[PDB]
């Protein structure tokens, strides 16, 4: 990780309001990205913020502590996906300022279920399935909320794996505008 | 090391309780333990359908279907199949101790029974942990209702005392209806 | 340790004495080597007799795909009628096995569980392996899921549905779907 | 990588500590626990006045730990505010509840989990049956406080963590876990 | 290798099981006990008043393994008379003081040692409760049975196995395990 | 990595627009070169960027992220292949600004078609080799108009690994030419 | 992940900042580098104030019987009390720490953890070897139960029955023993 | 490979048996005392008064899986010949010594080796303690039959055995753990 | 592995029923009893008679060696001794021990002579007490051989210092074998 003039290279993108999503989401992760959104807006409460998304998601948990971090704080929380963004990853894409949802024109965006195990009793099976499939509930609904489509299509979208390109992401909702070379 | 016997006919000591309709039940329950169990029940039944047939069992049970193809196998064919406890039945080994003919389910006075909720896992997509799910709460449904039926007690009553581990001593499992008589010495 | 019998003086393991009777075990994980061992027992039962009909026990969580149409083939080019019966569990290939009984001669136990899923697999390295890998795989599922038609009476359209995720049946359910003819009650 | 600020350098985390602001974003081990603790006092001695707030995002972890953090947020004069973001569980739950009366706060999506305490015992029968008069007091302990600070009775309380509970956040305000689902 | 003895072929186990001698010379598991409890039953089923001679050199192991062997010993009509060659450690132990009265033995250097049972628990503090309930219920079930057959009292037995308590095969007569020290002819 | 007067090696060079493409393509350097490559044009516009590329290529995503920040931004960013590029290591050799795409002589550049993997369900296969059949087609389409061959010709000479030196890389329509001393 | 605190300048880590205010940091097991750490710091508090409390904060699970004597004989050294304060969690040679700050000063908060025991060890080898290592332990808790006789109060005959097996206290469980002086209670 | 002898047919150690031979050819653990013990039954059973042979190549191991077969030698009428061959070690030497007094050999070249038992002892000080006491007086009862078996004092033993002693055919004959050495 | 002769045989005990005994292996306490059971049912059936000790072993076991050697030299049939592929240490030392006049190599059979391997850990009196033992070892080995070979103990100490790897005509001109068998 290079310095520039005394910066490394995010910390001097950070002081241009620029947050990297770069990775594997992990409350680690979560817990970085919800302290720089806090401190932009200290900063500033009115000028926008820049999410920079290349991330294959990760705990679901860890997304909605960055999720409603974003929709509480006064700043427009702009997104790009730039590379992919996968499962959780496209869930934070969509959750960016309305309009202001972008991808480059070869990122890749996939959506599908959320994943999760369960061991031991019956009814603590049933405990943890009625939790997954709850979560599940969940996260159609604010994705319904977000892209305009119905949650019983975004039901059967992404029973399986479901990989978009740029163009079809912006299609289906998840982003506002295909950024092209200007 | 199986010991021999010489009755001349040598047999290893399992075989000469086998000649005698005795099967053991003394591990815990997989495939082979099953295929083994049914095709000498097969076999017995070929070799007398009036005589009685004598379960042993010493067994912290293992899978459902299983012991569901010993259950099955039990049920369908013509000789009583007695059952004793010796030791200790716990999860599917105690259900087929009262899988055993009625009035002919034994356990001597030491042997512990132990009655419990089916065990295991799922993992992967949410709607595979729902399938996962809703299958290992059918097959607790269909243990818990034949065990209502073999018992005597109530579906709802076998729900509470099997939602944790639930040791029995063997006058406990004959109050409750898992075997008929504790076996004294005579 | 499989227990040893006598018939009054021949010795037999209990699976061998089964033999003598015309009855055949699959009572593990389909491999290359069940497959070798239940298709020549079927060659060896039609050599002794012909008309006779052959018992096929099914406990059996499936596995080979290929080693199930090794058994599969030899039970359809034999004379014998090879009846099947489900006794705990047949999935997978299994329960494949189980619908390829003798016609009004398959059968299951009250308790017995049959699942249905579609096959299994894996591929790695470039994107044209991936491709005849993922060719391959799809057109066994076809040829699985035609011969299931035939053999339950229910449309591949039906079954392809039907076979998406794990599908676990009742011996009742499996009766409806025509994987099984009857369901064998106690006395 | 962590990122720095520079207005002097500080990390993030450490630039959030000079507004009073406490993270709690891990397994809670006697590590975390010690950090807390440390900051806390620190708090206390900057200002005795002004509030502090305690970010939750935790699965929880060791008991003795979590009540390390808990005798000490009951000690000092300042407020502690707790806040869950993202999830929290076991004894994150505990810690949550255990904000200042008015000052507990969920975001909208956040999830809560409540349970009883998870341990472990091996050997002798007599030294089973001291780690299991331990554990079971541990749970009584958590228990009786829990139902101080929600208002819920502690027959309810057992009741409701013999098994994983999870809670909404609206679901948490109206147990007595938290006060206010805090809406954008 | 065990060696072959031929009078008819024996390995050296099966040609001492002719003479009613059951070896109980390894822990205690299920398959041992499953072993153990056959060929009880097949020495009752020969005769049933020629007394049964149970060799034990033993470390002991499962309990429930253990009360299989304990109580067909019990329930059977011939006296298993019990000889501790060796060693006979904590469930070994248990079944030495198990054999006939007066016919419980050890050879002069044979070693004894009774302690309280060993287990282990985890996950939630619930089923911490039923483990550390069934252990000690486990524990009372052997120190009765144990107080019933040395004539001591169950509180000297609960203070006497808290710990390894090792002792020689004077002491182990003395404390009421076994009835004699076997001596050898000079 | 040594320090030179206070700048490390790599660091100092960044100074004058140079980025380094040392290593195997994971999110991780994708992270760093793209953030690299929007300080530089935010520094300066007009002035050209100079990718230093020695890299045996990785993961698909990570290289379209480079691909498209270089593409986007208005800077030239030149592209010079040192010791090897290979997979997307070469696809963004070949991505760098239109005749300011250079090797060495003894350097090295293979192409070949993308790895990957599938496990589990037959249409769960069936959609991992979709994936990465189009994925293919993406990178052949867009290699096609860098190089100026025919897409037929890409997938023929990528369907097993295709070694190239500098010189042939060059006429391929990989690089534009061949630095030499 | 440590957090820093500057006091306009001057930046410190914040367990460095604590020791500033003469706080040392308990929080781990007792091996000998935490012994080395706390007996330095320990040092360092008396040379630049020989009058001034000093504060142990403990939470920890014990550790090494050694180590705990290095820190044991260095607080008893010194010329200023050295106050300890249990928070969490003090077990073993953590708890025999506890009891050995200064008379009247020895603190735990409301729902922090004591708990005393035996020493733990082993030996393998000749019975030669295993006697030393026997009587090394058994002197070894001897001379724990005899510092500990002296703190709290009770009889040696006491402290060794009630350290027989694990035994777990409360705050207020531990100052009836004698293990501290006050429970902290919260205003 | 155990060889076949014909072849009647017989593996060489089961028709060795035939004529009273047993091999003690092996670590002793509780198996291969369960197999000694039996052989020693079963030819006493078949004849009281003729003598057995026990042929000794072995480390030694187990105390009292040695214990199970010194005390059913001393307990049987027949005299139970020792011949050491190879070697002796520990717990094989001390059932060396066991055989019938006047019947006990080596061959010229065979080592014999004693030391004090080993052994272990993990977890508590009361539990160390007792497992202290235990090995002292297991020692103390191997020194007390040593010495009634070789005419050496228990305070000669225990300092013979404080450390490895290795002792040549000739050396174990003046020792008494043997009577003779066998020439050719 | 082992295939059959027809009385059926497996190929080794039919060996055996001609006197010749096998060692084709590592030399440990297994080999070793079985080598000196067969060598004891042989003169036991007959005590005139030659016996064969067929050599292809990489030597192993110094003592389970003397438990053969001293086997060997009691029993009054001769034990001839042939080296097939290769006889090194102990195995070698086993080669020489044959017959006098009747130790025989085929013309490439391999024969290596050298020190006796080792180790030791722990206190300095413990490693003290094992060097005395292989130093002790070695001088039996190295006495012997001088007595079977006819060099001198100076020349055998310096020759088996490292690795000697010697044809079978050396061998001959050694001591070792008494001839290099020809093909007839
Ligand atoms: C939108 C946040 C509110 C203003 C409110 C709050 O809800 N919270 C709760 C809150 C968090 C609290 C702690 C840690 C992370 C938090 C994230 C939040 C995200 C959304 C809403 C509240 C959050 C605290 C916030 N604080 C600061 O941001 N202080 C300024 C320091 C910022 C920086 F420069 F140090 F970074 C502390 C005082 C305060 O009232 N709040
Ligand atoms: C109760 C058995 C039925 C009468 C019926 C049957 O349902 N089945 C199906 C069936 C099984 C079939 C194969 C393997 C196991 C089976 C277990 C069964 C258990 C219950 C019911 C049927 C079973 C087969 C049975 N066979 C034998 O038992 N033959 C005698 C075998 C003797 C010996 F070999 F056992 F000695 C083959 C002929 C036959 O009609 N049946
Ligand atoms: C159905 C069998 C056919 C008549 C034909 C055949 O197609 N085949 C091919 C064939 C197989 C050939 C080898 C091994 C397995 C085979 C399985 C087959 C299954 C179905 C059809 C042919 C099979 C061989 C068969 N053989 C035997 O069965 N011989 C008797 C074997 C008796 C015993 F050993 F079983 F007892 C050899 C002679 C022969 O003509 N055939
Ligand atoms: C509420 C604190 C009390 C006033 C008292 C105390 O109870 N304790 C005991 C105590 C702790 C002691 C050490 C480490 C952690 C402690 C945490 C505590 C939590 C609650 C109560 C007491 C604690 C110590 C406190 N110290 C400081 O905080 N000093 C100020 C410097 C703080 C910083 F800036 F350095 F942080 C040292 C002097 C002192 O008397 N106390
Ligand atoms: C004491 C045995 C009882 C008489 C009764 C019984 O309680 N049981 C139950 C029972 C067991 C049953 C199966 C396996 C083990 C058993 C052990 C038992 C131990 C104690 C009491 C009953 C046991 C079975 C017994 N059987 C035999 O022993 N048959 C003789 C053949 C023995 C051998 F030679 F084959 F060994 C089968 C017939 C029968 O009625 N019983
Ligand atoms: C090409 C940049 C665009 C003009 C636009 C944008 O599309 N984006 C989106 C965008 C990214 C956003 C975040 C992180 C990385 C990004 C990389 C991009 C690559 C290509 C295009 C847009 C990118 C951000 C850009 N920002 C800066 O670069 N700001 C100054 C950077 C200075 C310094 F920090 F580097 F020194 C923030 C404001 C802004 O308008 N944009
Ligand atoms: C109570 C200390 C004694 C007065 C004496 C001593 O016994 N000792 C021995 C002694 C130790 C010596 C070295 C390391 C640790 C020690 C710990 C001790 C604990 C108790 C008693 C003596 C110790 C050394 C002490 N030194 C300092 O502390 N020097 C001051 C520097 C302090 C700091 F700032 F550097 F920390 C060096 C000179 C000196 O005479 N002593
Ligand atoms: C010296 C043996 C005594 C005579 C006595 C005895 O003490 N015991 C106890 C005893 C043992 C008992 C069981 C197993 C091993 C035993 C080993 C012993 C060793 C020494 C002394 C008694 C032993 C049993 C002996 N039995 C036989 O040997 N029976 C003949 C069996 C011959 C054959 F099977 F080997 F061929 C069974 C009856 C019996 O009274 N005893
Ligand atoms: C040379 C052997 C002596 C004659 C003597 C003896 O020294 N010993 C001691 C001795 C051994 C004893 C047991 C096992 C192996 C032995 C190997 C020996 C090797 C050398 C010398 C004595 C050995 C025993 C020998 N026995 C037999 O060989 N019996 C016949 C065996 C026939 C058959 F089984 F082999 F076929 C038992 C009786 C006996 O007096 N001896």
């Amino acid at each position: 990780i290079p310095t520039v003039i005394a910066y490394d290279i995010y910390s001097r993108l950070l002081k241009d309001r620029i947050i990297m999503l770069g990775s594997q989401i992990d409350d680690n992760v979560a817990n970085s990205i919800v302290s720089q959104l806090l401190f932009l807006q200290a900063q500033d409460s009115e000028k926008d913020i820049y999410l920079y998304i290349n991330s294959p998601g990760g705990s679901v948990t860890a997304g909605f502590a960055i999720y409603d971090t974003i929709q509480h704080i006064k700043p427009d929380v702009q997104t790009i996906c730039i590379g992919m963004a996968a499962s959780m990853g496209s869930f934070l894409l969509a959750a960016g300022a309305k309009g202001k949802r972008f991808a480059l024109p070869n990122a890749e965006v996939m959506i599908h279920q959320p994943l999760g195990g369960a061991q031991g009793q019956a009814t603590e099976i049933e405990i943890a399935a009625n939790h997954i499939l709850k979560t599940r509930e969940k996260l159609n609904r604010i994705l319904s909320e977000r892209t305009g489509q119905s949650i019983e299509k975004i039901q059967k979208d992404t029973d399986r794996d479901n990989f978009l390109t740029a163009e079809e992401a912006k299609e289906y909702g998840l982003i506002d505008e295909v950024m092209v070379p200007e």
